[PDB]
Protein backbone atom coordinates (compact mmCIF):
# COMPACT_ATOMS: atom_id res chain seq x y z
CA UNK A 1 0.00 0.00 0.00
CA UNK A 2 1.59 3.14 -1.07
CA UNK A 3 2.65 5.85 1.23
CA UNK A 4 4.40 8.16 -1.43
CA UNK A 5 4.24 9.03 -5.06
CA UNK A 6 5.37 11.40 -7.45
CA UNK A 7 4.81 10.10 -11.00
CA UNK A 8 6.13 9.30 -13.10
CA UNK A 9 10.12 9.32 -10.89
CA UNK A 10 8.64 7.10 -7.60
CA UNK A 11 6.40 5.34 -5.55
CA UNK A 12 7.09 4.21 -1.99
CA UNK A 13 4.98 2.02 -0.12
CA UNK A 14 3.79 1.23 3.87
CA UNK A 15 7.40 -1.15 3.96
CA UNK A 16 9.31 1.46 1.92
CA UNK A 17 9.65 -1.06 -0.95
CA UNK A 18 10.37 1.31 -3.76
CA UNK A 19 9.55 1.69 -7.20
CA UNK A 20 11.50 4.07 -9.25
CA UNK A 21 11.70 5.19 -12.75
CA UNK A 22 15.02 3.43 -14.49
CA UNK A 23 16.15 4.98 -17.28
CA UNK A 24 19.02 2.40 -17.91
CA UNK A 25 19.98 -0.40 -16.05
CA UNK A 26 23.53 -0.47 -13.84
CA UNK A 27 26.68 -1.59 -15.66
CA UNK A 28 30.12 -3.21 -13.94
CA UNK A 29 32.99 -1.70 -13.91
CA UNK A 30 35.80 -2.06 -16.85
CA UNK A 31 39.38 -3.07 -16.50
CA UNK A 32 39.28 -1.34 -19.47
CA UNK A 33 36.52 0.26 -21.72
CA UNK A 34 36.56 -1.28 -25.38
CA UNK A 35 35.49 1.97 -26.80
CA UNK A 36 37.51 4.67 -24.98
CA UNK A 37 40.14 2.99 -23.02
CA UNK A 38 39.10 4.16 -19.78
CA UNK A 39 39.65 1.71 -16.78
CA UNK A 40 37.19 2.13 -14.05
CA UNK A 41 36.93 0.57 -10.35
CA UNK A 42 33.91 0.78 -8.18
CA UNK A 43 35.19 1.70 -4.21
CA UNK A 44 33.78 2.27 -0.77
CA UNK A 45 34.33 6.49 0.38
CA UNK A 46 32.47 5.71 3.46
CA UNK A 47 30.64 2.52 5.26
CA UNK A 48 28.20 4.42 6.94
CA UNK A 49 26.28 6.50 6.09
CA UNK A 50 27.10 4.17 3.18
CA UNK A 51 28.69 6.50 0.11
CA UNK A 52 30.10 4.34 -2.92
CA UNK A 53 31.96 5.67 -6.22
CA UNK A 54 32.92 4.80 -9.56
CA UNK A 55 35.97 6.18 -10.31
CA UNK A 56 37.35 6.37 -14.15
CA UNK A 57 41.19 6.32 -15.52
CA UNK A 58 41.68 7.18 -19.23
CA UNK A 59 44.43 5.36 -20.73
CA UNK A 60 47.94 6.59 -19.41
CA UNK A 61 50.08 7.26 -22.37
CA UNK A 62 51.83 9.40 -20.87
CA UNK A 63 53.15 10.27 -17.32
CA UNK A 64 55.10 12.99 -17.04
CA UNK A 65 52.01 15.35 -15.47
CA UNK A 66 49.07 14.03 -13.10
CA UNK A 67 45.23 14.76 -14.35
CA UNK A 68 42.43 16.86 -13.11
CA UNK A 69 40.20 15.07 -10.61
CA UNK A 70 36.27 14.89 -11.90
CA UNK A 71 33.93 14.64 -9.48
CA UNK A 72 30.03 14.28 -10.88
CA UNK A 73 26.46 13.66 -9.57
CA UNK A 74 24.09 12.24 -11.37
CA UNK A 75 20.72 14.16 -11.74
CA UNK A 76 17.37 12.27 -11.45
CA UNK A 77 15.58 14.69 -8.76
CA UNK A 78 17.16 13.59 -5.94
CA UNK A 79 15.54 10.13 -6.18
CA UNK A 80 16.49 8.40 -8.92
CA UNK A 81 19.49 7.58 -11.43
CA UNK A 82 22.70 5.98 -9.90
CA UNK A 83 26.23 6.22 -10.12
CA UNK A 84 26.93 3.47 -12.22
CA UNK A 85 23.98 3.47 -15.03
CA UNK A 86 24.62 2.45 -18.67
CA UNK A 87 24.46 6.25 -19.51
CA UNK A 88 26.81 7.74 -17.16
CA UNK A 89 29.50 4.94 -17.19
CA UNK A 90 29.60 6.01 -20.97
CA UNK A 91 29.25 9.46 -20.59
CA UNK A 92 31.96 9.57 -18.31
CA UNK A 93 33.85 7.18 -20.11
CA UNK A 94 33.90 9.68 -23.26
CA UNK A 95 34.79 12.49 -21.01
CA UNK A 96 37.83 11.11 -19.24
CA UNK A 97 38.82 10.35 -22.59
CA UNK A 98 38.19 13.15 -24.21
CA UNK A 99 39.02 15.56 -21.26
CA UNK A 100 42.00 13.38 -20.04
CA UNK A 101 40.88 13.45 -16.64
CA UNK A 102 39.84 11.51 -13.26
CA UNK A 103 36.06 10.98 -12.65
CA UNK A 104 34.40 10.36 -10.07
CA UNK A 105 31.08 8.72 -10.19
CA UNK A 106 29.34 9.65 -6.58
CA UNK A 107 26.74 7.37 -5.49
CA UNK A 108 24.88 9.73 -2.84
CA UNK A 109 21.78 8.59 -1.15
CA UNK A 110 18.69 9.50 -2.31
CA UNK A 111 15.28 9.64 -1.03
CA UNK A 112 12.86 8.18 0.04
CA UNK A 113 14.90 7.26 2.65
CA UNK A 114 17.34 9.73 3.16
CA UNK A 115 16.02 13.51 2.48
CA UNK A 116 18.05 16.35 2.15
CA UNK A 117 20.97 17.10 3.42
CA UNK A 118 21.81 13.69 3.17
CA UNK A 119 23.53 13.75 -0.35
CA UNK A 120 24.75 17.58 0.60
CA UNK A 121 26.69 15.41 3.12
CA UNK A 122 27.50 12.48 0.98
CA UNK A 123 29.46 15.00 -1.28
CA UNK A 124 31.02 16.48 0.95
CA UNK A 125 32.12 13.45 2.80
CA UNK A 126 33.36 12.60 -0.88
CA UNK A 127 35.83 15.83 -1.46
CA UNK A 128 36.98 14.97 2.03
CA UNK A 129 37.79 12.03 1.66
CA UNK A 130 39.66 13.02 -1.86
CA UNK A 131 41.52 15.80 0.33
CA UNK A 132 42.75 13.20 2.52
CA UNK A 133 44.67 11.90 0.02
CA UNK A 134 46.58 14.94 -0.80
CA UNK A 135 47.93 15.65 2.71
CA UNK A 136 48.51 11.60 3.75
CA UNK A 137 45.89 11.65 5.99
CA UNK A 138 43.60 8.66 4.34
CA UNK A 139 43.22 5.27 5.96
CA UNK A 140 42.40 3.35 2.74
CA UNK A 141 44.01 4.96 0.03
CA UNK A 142 42.97 4.56 -3.54
CA UNK A 143 46.09 4.28 -5.22
CA UNK A 144 45.17 6.03 -8.64
CA UNK A 145 44.26 9.26 -6.36
CA UNK A 146 48.01 9.23 -5.09
CA UNK A 147 49.56 7.83 -8.63
CA UNK A 148 47.87 10.01 -11.33
CA UNK A 149 45.19 12.65 -9.95
CA UNK A 150 46.31 16.40 -9.75
CA UNK A 151 45.19 17.81 -6.06
CA UNK A 152 45.51 21.19 -7.53
CA UNK A 153 42.98 20.59 -10.27
CA UNK A 154 39.64 19.56 -8.45
CA UNK A 155 36.45 19.64 -10.58
CA UNK A 156 32.85 19.23 -8.70
CA UNK A 157 29.79 19.29 -10.84
CA UNK A 158 27.28 16.81 -12.38
CA UNK A 159 23.33 17.41 -14.07
CA UNK A 160 20.36 18.96 -12.59
CA UNK A 161 19.87 17.56 -8.68
CA UNK A 162 22.95 17.01 -9.18
CA UNK A 163 24.33 19.92 -10.52
CA UNK A 164 22.01 21.69 -7.52
CA UNK A 165 24.01 19.36 -5.18
CA UNK A 166 27.43 20.39 -6.39
CA UNK A 167 26.73 23.85 -5.76
CA UNK A 168 25.83 23.37 -2.54
CA UNK A 169 29.12 21.81 -2.22
CA UNK A 170 30.67 25.11 -3.24
CA UNK A 171 28.91 27.66 -1.29
CA UNK A 172 30.15 25.32 1.66
CA UNK A 173 33.93 25.21 0.52
CA UNK A 174 33.32 28.98 0.52
CA UNK A 175 32.20 29.10 4.09
CA UNK A 176 34.65 30.58 6.32
CA UNK A 177 34.29 28.09 9.16
CA UNK A 178 34.45 25.02 6.91
CA UNK A 179 37.77 23.70 5.67
CA UNK A 180 39.13 20.07 3.63
CA UNK A 181 41.33 18.33 5.20
CA UNK A 182 45.00 20.46 4.41
CA UNK A 183 42.96 23.10 3.77
CA UNK A 184 42.27 21.99 -0.19
CA UNK A 185 40.92 23.89 -2.58
CA UNK A 186 38.41 23.48 -5.27
CA UNK A 187 39.27 24.89 -8.83
CA UNK A 188 36.28 24.42 -11.03
CA UNK A 189 32.67 23.78 -10.67
CA UNK A 190 30.78 22.24 -13.23
CA UNK A 191 27.13 22.72 -13.69
CA UNK A 192 24.82 21.64 -16.13
CA UNK A 193 21.21 22.39 -16.25
CA UNK A 194 21.03 22.63 -12.82
CA UNK A 195 17.85 21.98 -10.91
CA UNK A 196 16.59 25.26 -9.20
CA UNK A 197 13.04 26.50 -8.60
CA UNK A 198 11.09 29.00 -6.85
CA UNK A 199 7.67 29.96 -5.82
CA UNK A 200 6.87 32.56 -8.09
CA UNK A 201 6.76 31.75 -11.79
CA UNK A 202 9.91 33.73 -14.27
CA UNK A 203 10.76 33.59 -17.82
CA UNK A 204 9.38 31.51 -20.03
CA UNK A 205 7.51 29.55 -17.23
CA UNK A 206 4.08 28.62 -17.36
CA UNK A 207 1.87 30.63 -14.71
CA UNK A 208 -1.44 28.99 -13.27
CA UNK A 209 0.88 25.50 -13.38
CA UNK A 210 3.31 26.75 -11.54
CA UNK A 211 1.53 25.76 -8.17
CA UNK A 212 1.45 22.02 -9.72
CA UNK A 213 4.84 21.86 -11.16
CA UNK A 214 6.77 18.55 -11.11
CA UNK A 215 9.99 20.62 -9.02
CA UNK A 216 7.75 21.88 -6.69
CA UNK A 217 6.87 17.91 -5.32
CA UNK A 218 10.12 16.59 -6.42
CA UNK A 219 11.18 19.62 -3.22
CA UNK A 220 8.49 18.81 -0.79
CA UNK A 221 9.92 14.77 -0.78
CA UNK A 222 13.20 15.91 -0.91
CA UNK A 223 13.19 18.30 1.88
CA UNK A 224 9.37 18.59 3.49
CA UNK A 225 10.97 20.22 6.38
CA UNK A 226 12.89 23.24 4.49
CA UNK A 227 11.96 26.62 5.85
CA UNK A 228 10.63 28.68 2.98
CA UNK A 229 9.26 25.44 1.20
CA UNK A 230 10.36 25.67 -2.01
CA UNK A 231 12.26 29.43 -2.09
CA UNK A 232 14.97 27.53 0.56
CA UNK A 233 18.22 28.97 -0.73
CA UNK A 234 19.28 24.86 -1.36
CA UNK A 235 16.39 24.97 -4.30
CA UNK A 236 16.02 28.71 -4.90
CA UNK A 237 19.86 30.43 -4.65
CA UNK A 238 18.39 33.46 -5.71
CA UNK A 239 16.04 34.21 -3.08
CA UNK A 240 16.60 37.09 -1.08
CA UNK A 241 18.19 36.74 2.32
CA UNK A 242 20.32 33.55 0.66
CA UNK A 243 23.94 32.98 0.92
CA UNK A 244 25.84 35.39 -1.52
CA UNK A 245 26.66 33.87 -4.36
CA UNK A 246 30.02 35.85 -4.30
CA UNK A 247 30.99 32.73 -1.57
CA UNK A 248 30.92 30.18 -4.05
CA UNK A 249 34.02 28.36 -3.02
CA UNK A 250 36.17 27.54 -6.55
CA UNK A 251 37.90 30.14 -8.72
CA UNK A 252 36.33 29.09 -12.49
CA UNK A 253 32.58 28.08 -13.22
CA UNK A 254 30.72 26.58 -15.83
CA UNK A 255 26.91 27.26 -16.62
CA UNK A 256 25.49 24.68 -18.70
CA UNK A 257 21.77 25.16 -20.52
CA UNK A 258 19.88 23.90 -23.10
CA UNK A 259 16.60 24.96 -24.72
CA UNK A 260 13.63 22.26 -23.94
CA UNK A 261 14.76 22.07 -20.20
CA UNK A 262 12.20 23.12 -17.89
CA UNK A 263 15.10 24.47 -15.88
CA UNK A 264 16.43 27.08 -18.13
CA UNK A 265 15.47 30.16 -16.91
CA UNK A 266 16.52 29.40 -13.58
CA UNK A 267 19.99 28.49 -14.44
CA UNK A 268 19.88 31.88 -16.92
CA UNK A 269 18.99 33.73 -13.65
CA UNK A 270 21.41 31.56 -11.19
CA UNK A 271 24.67 32.58 -13.86
CA UNK A 272 23.54 36.13 -14.31
CA UNK A 273 23.15 36.86 -10.05
CA UNK A 274 26.51 35.13 -9.82
CA UNK A 275 27.97 37.83 -12.39
CA UNK A 276 26.01 40.79 -10.39
CA UNK A 277 26.89 39.02 -7.22
CA UNK A 278 30.42 40.46 -7.25
CA UNK A 279 32.12 36.73 -7.71
CA UNK A 280 36.05 36.93 -8.54
CA UNK A 281 36.53 34.14 -10.72
CA UNK A 282 36.36 33.09 -14.24
CA UNK A 283 32.57 32.65 -14.54
CA UNK A 284 31.53 31.24 -17.98
CA UNK A 285 27.88 29.93 -20.10
CA UNK A 286 27.32 27.44 -22.55
CA UNK A 287 24.13 26.96 -24.02
CA UNK A 288 23.97 23.47 -25.53
CA UNK A 289 21.59 24.21 -28.04
CA UNK A 290 18.00 22.28 -28.65
CA UNK A 291 17.94 19.58 -26.41
CA UNK A 292 16.50 18.41 -23.55
CA UNK A 293 18.68 18.07 -19.92
CA UNK A 294 21.13 15.79 -20.19
CA UNK A 295 20.89 14.81 -23.83
CA UNK A 296 24.64 14.33 -24.33
CA UNK A 297 24.35 11.56 -21.92
CA UNK A 298 21.00 9.80 -23.89
CA UNK A 299 22.76 10.63 -27.39
CA UNK A 300 26.52 11.17 -27.17
CA UNK A 301 26.91 11.13 -30.82
CA UNK A 302 24.96 14.23 -32.22
CA UNK A 303 26.89 16.78 -33.36
CA UNK A 304 25.00 18.56 -30.76
CA UNK A 305 26.59 16.25 -27.92
CA UNK A 306 30.11 15.61 -29.35
CA UNK A 307 30.26 20.12 -29.53
CA UNK A 308 29.21 19.73 -26.27
CA UNK A 309 31.52 17.55 -24.80
CA UNK A 310 34.37 19.06 -26.29
CA UNK A 311 33.31 22.57 -24.56
CA UNK A 312 33.69 20.48 -21.20
CA UNK A 313 36.66 19.19 -22.55
CA UNK A 314 38.60 22.52 -22.53
CA UNK A 315 36.77 23.40 -19.67
CA UNK A 316 37.70 20.23 -17.50
CA UNK A 317 41.40 21.01 -17.70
Amino acid sequence: EIVKEVLPLIRVYKDGTVERLLSSPNVAASPEDPETGVSSKDIVIAHNPYVSARIFLPNINKSHNKLPIFVYFHGGAFCVESAFSFFVHRYLNILASQANIIAVSVDFRLLPHHPLPAAYEDGWTTLQWIASHANNTATNPEPWLLNHADFNKLYVGGETSGANLAHNLLLRAGNGNQSLPGDLKILGGLLCCPFFWGSKPIGSEPVDEHEQSLAMKVWNLACPDAPGGIDNPWINPCVAGAPSLATLGCSKLLVTITGRDEFRDRDILYHDTVKKSGWEGQLELFDAGDEEHAFQLFKPETDTAKAMIKRLASFLV
